[PDB]
């Protein structure tokens, strides 16, 4: 198979029942000579800020001289994104050999037991397990896809998990409240393993103090061990100092807009010491200034255009729209237009009304591959039409934002 087929490929495989068990997963990736137990990782888990906190801590341990395995979800320009090191994503031709080795060894596993199969998102994760062996990366950098107990990635032991913050979202899979959902999160907690974590609401914190209890982890919780005391915008970015129980490095700056980003890299900054020090590796504030400056991430209060102004977003769940607006609050002090993609969780009624009741303009559309407007490129138009003064925002999951970039810029 060539690459367009080898993705199509990808894409082709079937949605299983959920076990949590990892019986699927830990076939595959038996057969692939186990390439989950050995080397070292850090797993990330957390309703939002994962990948932002992953791709800042591959970026810090980068700059310290370690060969990073990062492994992120979703896609934005292309599916190569979801595999890289040290942060070049996995090269088509090397996906290509790739999908062949995996496919060959579930070929055999299928040949031993007739009705053997494992989903699209096992299919990716064993495959990038094994590619993060091959290529002997010092460290991989693994957001969990869901949850955190029962996703396909937890069949590793790391050197240090994160957890960046625990919000209503998922609820048919990881539950209702926010103690069910803490519970799940909780999963990637392993014995003796730190765990660093966002400033978590007294429930979830329970949560995790009652896992750390049975575990014996070390626990840095962001306000408490480490923390951001200053910061302030600068550009299309942010200054910042940070501060844990070492002291402070000041004058970091970021790349990425949005208060909570300062908690994402504050976690990163926090991790990645932890690593180090758990590993008995060299990590400076030269080494952790640099890796900030180049933390640059995708459809995450991203600005694609200056005239017209648009920005866009993955904020889908009521949090991460909480979020949006103290940000859009704080960078315009003008009338904009919010098109969101929310027509999709229940949770839509109330961040519409939290949105509509903020913003000057909201247009509410489904997700490609799903105030009304059909579309977001129909609700775009809209907006340039009738308030051509107003800067525009899109938001929803990262799937629409995606779609967005892909079409104004790839
Ligand atoms: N600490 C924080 N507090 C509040 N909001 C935050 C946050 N960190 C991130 N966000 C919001 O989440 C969006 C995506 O951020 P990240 O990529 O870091 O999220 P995750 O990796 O958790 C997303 P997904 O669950 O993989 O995707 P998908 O759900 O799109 O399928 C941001 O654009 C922002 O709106
Ligand atoms: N922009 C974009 N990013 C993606 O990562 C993406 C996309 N589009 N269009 C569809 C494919 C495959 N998608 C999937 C497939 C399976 C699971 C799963 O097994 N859970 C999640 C997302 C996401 N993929
Ligand atoms: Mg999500
Ligand atoms: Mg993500």
């Amino acid at each position: 198979m060539n690459y367009t087929e080898t993705v199509a490929y990808i894409h082709s495989f079937p949605r299983l029942a959920k076990t949590g068990d990892h019986r699927r997963i830990l076939t595959l990736l038996h057969a692939l000579g186990n390439p989950q137990q050995q080397g070292r990782y850090i797993h990330v888990t957390g309703t939002n800020g994962k990948g932002s906190a992953a791709n800042a801590i591959a970026h810090v341990l980068e700059a310290s001289g370690l060969t990073v395995g990062l492994y992120t979800s979703p896609f934005i320009m292309r599916f190569n994104e979801r595999i890289m090191i040290d942060h070049e994503p996995i090269p088509d031709a090397a996906l290509v050999n790739a999908v062949a080795f995996v496919r060959a060894a579930l070929e055999r596993l299928q040949q031993q037991q007739a009705d053997f199969n494992v989903t699209e998102f096992e299919f990716i994760t064993a495959l990038a397990y094994w590619y993060f062996r091959q290529r002997q990366v010092d460290v991989a950098v693994i957001e969990v896809g869901i949850g955190g107990d029962t996703d396909s990635t937890n069949v590793i032991t790391p050197v240090v998990s994160v957890l960046t913050e625990v919000a209503l979202d998922h609820q048919k899979l990881l539950g209702h409240t926010i103690t069910a959902i803490a519970k799940h999160k909780a999963g990637i907690i392993k014995r003796g393993i730190p765990v660093v974590t966002g400033n978590l609401v007294p429930d979830a914190a329970a949560v995790v103090a009652a896992k750390v209890a049975t575990t014996g982890s070390q626990w840095l919780r962001f306000d408490r061990d480490f923390s951001v005391p200053k910061a302030k915008l600068h550009g299309w970015g942010q200054r910042f100092t940070y501060e844990d129980q070492d002291g402070r490095i000041s004058d970091l700056e970021v790349p990425l807009v949005g208060d909570y980003q300062q908690r994402n890299m504050a976690i990163a900054i926090q991790t990645a010491k932890v690593y180090a020090k758990q590993t008995e590796w060299p990590l400076t504030p030269q080494n952790i200034r640099q890796g900030l400056a180049a933390s640059h991430w995708p459809a995450r209060l991203e600005k694609i255009s200056d005239t017209p102004l648009i920005v866009i977003d993955g904020a889908h769940n009521p949090d991460g729209i909480n979020g949006l607006i103290t940000a859009l609050k704080q960078l315009f002090s003008q009338p904009i237009t919010v098109i969101a993609g929310i027509l999709a969780d229940k949770d839509y009624a109330a961040m519409a009304d939290r949105l509509t009741a903020a913003f000057s303009t909201v247009y509410l559309v489904p997700v490609p591959g799903t105030r009304l407007k059909d579309s977001w490129q129909e609700a775009l138009a809209a907006s340039l039409n009738d308030v051509p003064d107003q800067p525009i925002v899109i938001t929803g999951s990262l799937y629409l934002a995606s779609a967005v970039r892909q079409t104004l810029l790839g």
